[PDB]
């Protein structure tokens, strides 16, 4: 039992009492909130040639707060914010696993108790760090996680629920030993860059205090790590031979600036087929997968050597050069708002829909105290269809990535959404083509569609993703020199070291999500990434402003119409029908929804004026 | 961009703007309704031994200007209107793929915008044809699709929603080049055969104009088809050796009229086990699947040659003979209505249940999944349990075929269902045994169970399936000769060319679904099939009328009751409970349904008099 | 075709009319309720290397066939009441399949008609027996099943729905020929042990009459059984050889009382891996599964020989001794009630949550009917996370076992739950570690957490699982001798003959579920198990009473409260908002629920007193 003091807060870490069967287990308590995290890793290598790691964060201690009816129904009971928390924990611990650790691993977080004051999400990240540190699962170094808020100008570590309601910043920092950064997740209320950077500095300092506390617990316990029967990394002598066979062929492909996404991939795969052939007879005893990963190591190394040595990219861009950006608005007449944003070979179509404020809400499956009500009556739905990458996939449900990307784009656009808007705003972003940051293009395209729909947003929001290529020595593991890339392609994200997605208006920052694939990066690189992204964001906003610079003076004339109709007490029963039958039928046949305002007035909402006059005669016949 | 004038309608076809990574893509716009269809096909052969083709038509709510109304504010699950549209598109495009194209293929439809006037389902069929035509996927000639309705005695091409509500016919025709027919899907208000037949030729004439426009677009934008890695068809020399090995044994099996479904299958499989083992010895280097497919081709060729050369079928019937038909009603006392319909070895049990009117409108927002309404308060649920074929399979969820068969049998019976029936009519049809058209037996047994239940349907409805065996010219590809079969078995559907399911009253046609396996058939074959099924339908109605010829004068004594109760204002609070809690508790432990029709009076629906007795007991004791 | 008379009740069994394509089909009718059951078994050996058997009891309507629900199955799925019936049917027919019958098999139930009087669940068990009896599937003698209830002191066979509502016992007995018991599943209102044992005697007598009727129907029909392509049982030559290489090593492992669950399994695996290589060399033609299965048979027989010959379990205790029991309550300040029950290496954490009574109903007429309404506003939720056994598994949703264990533990605690409690009571049992009866530990821990939470239960409830090791000669199958084990581990459950779970207070029995793996056991063995478990249950209640002996004087001061607020007619519209937006906005902000009770009265339920302060701020702000 170790206590770590974080300012006025206290973090208690325990182990050895609950779930002694699991490979690692820990209980993290802050105030009267306790989170229990376990880690399990199979000793038999998985058939798949990657690291299968699943993180699941649940609130099963309340039985989901209700009684879901069926097994299939239970596949939806998992809350949205529980999926988002699992994604944050996953990105905090994934980079620290050893390379070639192809073993099925599961990290489970169980909310023992919640006091409604201390947020359990930050405790879950620390619990995952302690559980892996105390387990025999090889995992490099503990990580500490804190949430930084800005309340009336002060910087608060791990703010309570009440403090978060008055904070202009919601930043979560995961830090590795010697002040490295492994995860960043922020949601700011259009705050200045300097204020944002200072909060990262304060947060990283606090995570180091957690790391030394966890390190004290590890020494007291006496953790011993397992020896995996095989770490699946290509032997250096086969990688070296692959380098000889494909160095020049791969270099020519990557220095050819005429390639597009498909042409470059076909060119690389054409080399892969030729090299993987001769590699087989030279090394007959090599594993079939080992040959594939040997080529992927060489192709990645050649790709990184070009940008490091020559300060040029595979499509001829310089380090700070954007892709071609084109925008359109109002492409379909019947949509309330529409925009088509293209960034290189990434294409996103954004739609805006309006609805009643009281629409939704009456859903009965409120497993928590969670219903259709959002903070500003604003939500963003993100969809990534399989044809965006010329792929085949089922369209049943939203996977974790689509739900995570939608929340990120929603965070980016949230601070500029107005209050007291008469309608519920829903923005739908559909990725038609994907070669880059469709997540950030949903913020730019969503911004354009919001102005095109006539929503009076305070400012336009643009996002961009910053990549990173580093040179790291094998004797120390320190970063010697590095390059930051503006508006990375898909191959630069795949062969890079991070996907630093950051969005905001022309004067401030609204959202950030850093997905670092390295085992930590210095704070210096993070500060420069925010600055480099600031210049790119201004350039994107200038292109967007040419297409549309301000919201339209009014909504489209073919949009929703809201007004009241009177029904006296005498004719109330016939109008609503037996048990509200007539109103329910009207909502079924036509989209018109009728709600009771006062004892004698009903508010009629019609999604289109065409659907309005259709239901106008329906209430006329009822009124007889 | 190509424009097609379909009478007073307009069709706009475009490509090359949206979703450029997909193998094929197209946008089809009529009026203000736009649909985007993409087609993706893998270049690597599928592990399965067939063509996996999936069509997923999505009715996204953003296109219609509505926000999903559950607590997640996002659409969950698949609606039954989307499944039916996916089946029509699948029926229109599947026959045109080359034989042996064992590659994973997905066609996706995205509703860009809908104006509430032009129906997007027909546009999605044309969009799938354009996307496949412009892609590199090997696909035969373009397909044009139109909807024909009869409004005030006039034929209208692609009627709007307003005209579709007043039409007596809803026919969808998909045509191939040279006026062939690849898909027919109609529901009619018991219209005459002549009027139905004229609409098919009017529709086919319009689909040729669409094909003309699509071919112009294909010419303008160059299309080069891919060369598949290989086409999985059995070698002609291997097939000819199988014929010399099993033609005589297979001929004896199919001329043995004492067989039933199971014994004939055992006899055929007995020949297959002897022949395939000899085939492996003769062709050791042949593909294991090539052996299986070569026998299937030889068995199909022998089976069809008997019908063509001798006009006699495998069970001894001639081309127009029905199977044995047996009907029975009043199976169980507690059922509101029931019927057991036997057609050869196909056995169907149909049940009628009278539900409350309120349960008909499940469209209310309470559903976390999707739900809607039915025009008349009539619906049919069709079950195909695994034991109907003596096999083991999943029984819970998501069987598109069950949904398609239920919708077909439902629209067959819909025209005769009375209006203003005081209850919701739910018909459940379970296939206890299947050796043929259980979907049409569901229509026959559904009408028997409806008359037995006491529903005053206007006329009895019977359905039948018409098969087809053709002798196609090997080179030219036209039909040299053909035979039409009445009331086909399962084997004649599987080894045939079409499953022409058509139902109707003795004086008209109510439903039609033609499942053509050929790459198009002439209109003269369709016309003869409709006439041949007219003769069979009268014969079936003659047998069914012997069991029961008119609806029973009243519903069964154990049927549902509706009557109102009176509660005073003082006892209203105790009766209803806090937030209507005591009401929801009463209808959950009794099965009744209580609705408030006035301040003082409540209406009570009970499925049985015993259920009403218990509810009456609770009402009086709560009132005192 | 055959009629079986059970007292004042009648059972009509028929076949040969419906679903003639299935391998076996039967219709069982009692009164005006008819159930059709089919049985299909593939002739191709499945690659699963075990017996794939799935039973799907599907009903067409809820509320005793009064609210249709079958059309919703594509979107909603299968209700839990259908899963529980499918498990009862599965337990009755699974042990009678021959060993090595590795063929995919499905039993499907179709409620052709229900009258709202006779329960179709009992008919489905009989129908599954008749369908398998008339089929060509190799399956042992017919199984009869009845339900026994106690109404005003008398014993009633197959009681109607009205009778079951006034019964103090709900016992389902599935009997094999020669008065063997195959399945036992009961829930009682804390009835005496003597009354419980007599009902089992009455039930087995009735199941023998049903078996006579089925045997008559089989003879008339003329059933001939298929010959399966192969029966996957290890050859005696290789089973004997495995006994030669691994008997002494396995004997030492099972006589080492210093082992725990993990270490004992590792030691057996060490012998197994060493034995597999020797077996493969000695029998190169042997199938890979045959090598594996021979070791499992030899290890199982060595394990049982120690209990039979030496009367000592693998962890050193005698046949009656319990494992170490440790209880702990009130571990987290914010939980309404909590308890951590430890029994050997099994650890369960139980939590009590008070919710509003309004949360009981789903407010959708059909969906509320599907899952029903818990009678005392009490439910138990059982979770078996994958880390409880140091494995990785799917997390969302509950498997069949989790639903069954939750229903069993809720039945055990139901009789002591008080009536007219102001709040809905939800108990969550989470298995942190598993080495034995976590389902019965959920009953003990749930009782501790309920007294800790301040719920005035009538008495504490404890459960236990009784094992069985028998020695039967292969010729006849009768039981020469047997040992009954108290509080079995996982290895003794796995290598044993039954998992006899029974729970109750110190003066009665509230729940029972017997999972017999033999093809029936004598009734005298069952009666000894009940008595032996009553002594063990006494020892557990003595330990639990030391931790907490009576419910706390009142609920925790941070628990939920319910109070009323008066809003006038003039302020009603503003308070609720147009379309009830304000009430649901307050619910989404603070978690409180406001329900209108009269014209002026609104009842507010708040999870915490602080949450009610936030709600009260809104109420006065509007007014």
């Amino acid at each position: 039992a170790v206590a770590v003091d974080l300012g006025n807060r206290k973090l208690e870490i325990s182990s050895g009492k609950l779930a002694r069967f699991a490979d690692g287990s820990a209980v993290v308590q802050s105030g009267d909130t306790a989170v229990m995290v376990t880690a399990v890793s199979k000793t038999k290598p998985s058939p798949s040639q990657f690291m299968p790691l699943v993180v699941d964060y649940r609130q099963k201690a309340a039985a989901a707060g209700r009684i879901p009816t069926n097994y299939l129904r239970r596949e939806i009971g998992t809350s949205d914010k529980e999926i988002l928390t699992s994604r944050i924990i996953d990105r905090s611990i994934r980079p620290l696993f050893p390379a070639g650790y192809f073993y099925d691993t599961q990290v489970l977080c169980n909310l023992l108790a919640v006091d409604g004051v201390n947020e359990p999400d930050v405790l879950a990240i620390n619990g995952a760090s302690v559980a892996l540190s105390l387990s025999d699962i090889p995992w490099n170094g503990p990580v500490g996680a804190v949430r930084i808020g800005i309340i009336d100008g002060e910087y608060v570590v791990n703010p309570t629920r009440k403090e978060m309601s008055s904070s202009t910043l919601n930043l979560v920092v995961a830090g590795a030993p010697k002040s490295q950064i492994v995860m960043l997740e922020a949601s700011a209320e259009n705050i200045l860059q300097q204020d944002f950077c200072h909060a990262i500095k304060v947060g990283v300092k606090y995570t180091q205090q957690i790391i030394q506390g966890i390190q004290q617990l590890v020494k007291e316990t006496g953790v011993t790590k397992r020896t995996p029967q095989k770490l699946f990394t290509p032997s250096p002598e086969i990688v070296k031979y692959t380098h000889k066979l494909a160095m020049e062929r791969l270099y020519a492909v990557f220095t050819d600036y005429e390639h597009d996404k498909v042409s470059r991939d076909e060119a690389v795969n054409k080399i892969r087929l030729d090299t993987e052939e001769q590699l087989k007879e030279k090394f007959p005893e090599a594993d079939p997968y080992e040959i594939i990963e040997s080529f992927n190591v060489v192709a990645k190394e050649v790709f990184r050597s070009i940008v490091l040595n020559e300060y040029k990219r595979c499509d001829g861009r310089d380090l700070t050069s954007l892709r071609n950006v084109s925008c359109e608005v109002d492409m379909f007449k019947t949509l309330h708002g529409s925009a088509l944003f293209q960034r290189g070979q990434t294409q996103v179509l954004c739609t805006v829909t309006f609805d009643s404020l009281e629409s939704g809400i009456k859903s009965d499956q409120v497993i928590t105290a969670i219903n259709g009500i959002k903070d500003k009556n604003f939500m963003l739905h993100y969809e990534f269809p399989p044809y965006a990458t010329n792929e085949i996939g089922k369209v049943t449900g939203l996977n974790r990535r689509e739900l995570g990307h939608g929340a990120l784009a929603e965070k980016a656009l949230y601070p500029v959404i107005p209050r007291d808007f008469p309608f519920t705003i829903r923005v739908t972003s559909e990725v038609l083509e994907s070669n880059g940051s469709s997540s950030m293009a949903s913020a730019c395209g969503g911004s354009l569609a919001l102005m095109d729909s006539g929503v009076p947003i305070s400012s336009a929001v643009a996002g961009v993703a910053i990549g990173l290529v580093t040179k790291t020595d094998p004797e120390k593991g320190e970063i010697e020199d590095y390059r930051l890339l503006t508006d990375i392609l898909g191959i630069e994200d795949y062969n890079g070291d991070m996907d630093f997605k950051i969005a905001g208006t022309n004067k401030g920052i609204t959202a950030l999500q850093a997905d670092i694939k390295l085992p930590g990066i210095p704070i210096k690189i993070v500060m420069e990434a925010i600055q480099q992204a600031s210049v790119a964001k201004k350039e994107i906003l200038q292109i967007m402003n040419k297409t549309i610079s301000k919201p339209r003076a009014s909504r489209k004339e073919n949009g929703p119409v809201v007004e009241t109709v009177q029904v006296p007490l005498s004719k109330r029963a016939k109008f609503v029908g037996p048990g509200g039958y007539n109103l329910k039928k009207l909502q079924a046949e036509t989209g018109v929804t009728i709600s009771q305002v006062d004892e004698e007035t009903f508010s009629v909402f019609a999604p289109t004026p065409s659907a309005m006059h259709e239901a106008r005669d329906f209430i006329t016949e009822i009124c007889k």
